């Protein structure tokens, strides 16, 4: 019923109202740990070794990505792989190909029958097809896919966030708050990391990743497909942005506005919009401000636009025609926004 707001869960509510340093106290040394530990170079050789004798004379390398890299990953995270088998980082796939499907069924074989992995999951009609398996000597769920977008908005989301902490922290926020709220089989991690990035943007704390990915004669792009995947690594200094210490006073308040931000957002004609960076962007416009490579793929590929027909239009900073949230419906928005209303009311000082 539209004319009632949805409550938000007791579970929710219950971490809001109590105390925001509980909410980190242990996740943020945790997640800052997690970046680096010596299971992912264990993991790594034990899968090249189990890899290499399937695809005998292609080079093969592994990439690590996803929560645990960027440093807002927990124990119980998995840890996504991008398999590069004979160099197809490069190579973009809106849907995988039959070749990439070929290879990912002939990779569960490997990890059926070695003694140190436990298949869990075969995804194949998924927009990325995964590989999900056990790592048994660690106990880490891997989750191995043949697309190296990830891995690219993963290397952003690293710098983003080590140079501006204040981000990691909100994003361990709000993905344990989503988990919470029980939204996630609508709104991913990684929409609302986006969600969160575009926010600080229109702070001034963030660069538009537009600015960092200028072509001229000092700086060429990392093409994979038509998407740019590299940007400038500039000093926040360099980019005149001011860097904050991330207290909790200040987490608390960057939240508050966080949530009453996109409890208000007008998501029928506006779009969050982390490559442009910049208040209102119309759905009505977007399409028009993407780089020529966009409109020249689309033109070529008009079935591979980003979709705007939906209740909700985030869009991934670097593969521009992916609406991150077009799995968000009237309903699951509804009770997106009740929440972030609700939450951020929560977190008003007296
Ligand atoms: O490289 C990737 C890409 C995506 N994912 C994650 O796989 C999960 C399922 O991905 P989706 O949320 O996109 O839903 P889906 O499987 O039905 O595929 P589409 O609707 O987009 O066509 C999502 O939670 C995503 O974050 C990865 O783990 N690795
Ligand atoms: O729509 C999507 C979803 C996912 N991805 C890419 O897949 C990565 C892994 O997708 P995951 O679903 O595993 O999310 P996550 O690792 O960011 O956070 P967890 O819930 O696992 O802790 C994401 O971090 C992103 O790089 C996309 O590129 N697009
Ligand atoms: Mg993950």
């Amino acid at each position: 019923m539209q004319h009632i707001t949805v409550r938000l869960p007791k579970k929710a509510r219950a971490m809001i109202v109590g105390e925001i340093t509980n909410v980190f106290k242990d996740k943020y040394p945790i997640a800052d740990k997690l970046k680096v530990i010596p299971e992912y170079d264990v993991i790594e050789q034990d899968l090249c070794k189990l890899l290499s004798p399937g695809f005998p004379k292609q080079p093969l390398r592994v990439y690590k990505f996803g929560s645990r890299i960027t440093g807002i990953g927990n124990r119980s995270s998995d840890l996504d792989l991008f398999v590069d088998i004979g160099n197809t980082f490069h190579t973009f796939e809106h849907r995988a190909s039959n070749a990439t499907v070929a290879k990912l069924r002939a990779m569960r074989k490997f990890f059926c029958d070695s003694e140190d992995w436990r298949l869990i999951n075969f995804i194949e009609q998924a927009r990325v097809p995964i590989i999900k398996t056990c790592h048994l000597p660690t106990g880490i769920e891997c989750a191995i896919c043949l697309n190296s977008m990830g891995f690219c908005n993963t290397n952003l989301l690293k710098y983003i966030f080590e140079s501006q902490p204040l981000t990691q922290y909100m994003c361990i926020y709000v993905k344990n708050w989503l988990e919470r709220c029980k939204l996630t089989e609508q709104i991913s991690t990684y929409s609302i990391t986006l969600m969160v990035i575009y926010f600080l943007q229109l702070q001034a704390l963030l660069p538009p990743i537009a600015m960092l990915q200028i072509e001229d004669a000092a700086n060429q792009a990392v093409l994979v497909g038509p998407w740019v995947v590299n940007f400038a690594q500039k000093s926040f200094s360099e980019l005149g942005l001011q860097q904050l210490k991330a207290t909790v006073p200040v987490i608390k308040g960057f939240l508050r506005n966080f949530f009453a931000y996109f409890a208000k957002f007008d998501y029928e004609h506006f779009l969050v919009c982390p490559y442009i960076g910049q208040a209102n962007v119309e759905i009505a416009k977007i399409e028009r401000m993407l780089h020529a490579r966009y409109s020249a793929y689309v033109s070529d590929n008009p079935e591979c636009s980003i979709q705007l027909k939906k209740p909700m239009v985030v869009q991934d900073p670097i593969q521009l025609n992916h609406n991150v949230t077009k799995a968000v419906t009237k309903y699951g928005l509804q009770t997106f926004v009740d929440y972030c209303q609700q939450t951020a009311e929560l977190l008003e000082e007296p």
